[PDB]
């Protein structure tokens, strides 16, 4: 882990939080709980492992429930798409330029499946996270990621990482086991590549 300065605690009150908050939603699937955000009208992107093979997925926009359906799931992909009809909040926009080391960012999500919380963060490093090719295992072998300094929790899974402009830099998908205050974020390029696999293979039963 590359060491960086502690995140600016003032980031919780930054207008960027209130601007993106309505579009960041809590997800409950049937016991399993996570975070998502609006990517396009009536469509929510979330963590695939949270909603994996679930027929009872609910989306909470502003403490109010909306029925969701997993319409895009691929076992080889970290992200999933939920279809959420009549969902008021507008889509969030992805940042077009990659984030740099030391930049102050914010993780938005629902840690422990509670209320919406903004977690102050700082970019450690942009890296290619490559593992071994596990035989018979579908999950990705390589990932474009940001390592971040942040007190991240499994409830933040599927939560967007947002810059000071209000744009999504990536999506929280993990943390370090031995290192506290260390989170792993899929880059906007990585999410695009993963959504591309789904866009290419659809429709699938």
């Amino acid at each position: 882990v590359i060491p960086v300065a502690s995140p600016d605690p003032a980031l919780v009150n930054n207008p960027v939080v209130a601007a993106t908050e309505p579009s960041v939603v809590k997800i409950r699937s049937l016991v399993l709980e996570g975070t998502g955000f609006v990517i396009s009208p009536d469509r929510v992107m979330t963590n695939a492992h949270v909603v994996a093979g679930s027929n009872n997925v609910t989306v909470y926009a502003g403490d109010k429930p909306f029925e969701a359906t997993v319409v895009s799931y691929d076992p080889s992909v970290d992200v999933a798409i939920l279809a959420v009809p009549h969902l008021p909040p507008p889509p969030l926009v992805f940042a077009a330029e990659p984030a740099k080391t030391g930049a102050d960012v914010v993780v938005l999500g629902y840690p422990g499946g509670g209320n919406f919380t903004a977690t102050p963060a700082r970019i450690r490093e942009a890296i290619r996270l490559s593992g071994p090719d596990i035989y018979g295992d579908p999950e990705p072998v390589t990932r474009d990621v940001y390592t971040i300094r942040a007190d991240v929790e499994q409830g933040d899974a599927g939560g967007p990482l947002i810059d000071l402009n209000g744009q999504v830099l990536g999506v929280v998908f993990g943390a370090a086991i031995d290192d506290a205050e260390t989170g792993f974020v899929l880059t906007a390029g990585e999410v695009a590549g993963q959504l591309a696999k789904i866009g290419a293979t659809q429709p699938v039963g």
